[PDB]
């Protein structure tokens, strides 16, 4: 793996919008979105958020993330963390989270990164645990079927 990163561009939107494979995946990474995902929904998130970044390997956009929240001198919250299905388990999200942590420190002087994860998303919970995030609270949310789910709020000091 020879990963690089850059800010997201318009031309990346169709590829990134293709990443969520089912309603569950979309809900995990973008719970306010509606299935099917679309480039217009992705572009609306980008416009509302900060720090939209892609990860690239061998000429392919394989990952995307942004900041859900940003508070100068305080914290950022990671959002919209998505990886291309063919490139899952290869370190793309680990790489991009490291990039985003640097960006939070450098641009926002953040002391902390917040990352929330839905309970069903075992891969995510284990990912963030691996990266040094600790659980802090659990909030009730509802999925598109009106069923109760648990949102696990985690954080990590940035140093
Ligand atoms: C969750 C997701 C972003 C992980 O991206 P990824 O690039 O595949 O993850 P990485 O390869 O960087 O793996 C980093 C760590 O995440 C965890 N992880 C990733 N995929 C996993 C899987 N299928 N099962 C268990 N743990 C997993 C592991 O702890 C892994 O560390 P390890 O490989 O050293 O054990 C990706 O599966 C995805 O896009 N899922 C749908 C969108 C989503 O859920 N995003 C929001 C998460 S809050
Ligand atoms: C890093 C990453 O991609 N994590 C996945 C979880 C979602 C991350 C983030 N939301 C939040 O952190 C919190 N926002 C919410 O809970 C919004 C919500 C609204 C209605 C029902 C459920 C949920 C986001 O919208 O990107």
């Amino acid at each position: 793996m020879q990963l690089s990163h850059r800010p997201a561009e318009t031309g990346d939107l169709e590829t990134v919008a293709g990443f969520p494979q089912d309603r569950d995946e979309l809900f995990y990474c973008y719970p306010k979105a509606i299935w099917p995902f679309s480039v217009a929904q992705l572009a609306a998130a980008i416009a509302e958020r900060r720090g939209s970044t892609v990860a690239v390997h061998d000429g392919q956009v394989l990952g995307f993330a942004n900041f859900y929240q940003w508070q100068h001198g305080d914290f950022c919250a990671l959002g919209n963390m998505m990886v291309a299905p063919a490139a899952r388990g290869l370190g793309v999200a680990r790489y991009l989270i490291g990039v985003m942590e640097n960006l939070a420190r450098e641009q926002y002087k953040a002391r902390l990164m917040k990352i929330s994860c839905f309970n069903a998303n075992a891969a995510g919970l284990l990912l963030y645990t691996q990266l040094g995030y600790q659980p802090r609270a659990i909030a009730e949310r509802h999925d598109p079927d009106g069923r109760r789910v648990a949102l696990i709020q985690m954080d990590k000091p940035l140093e």
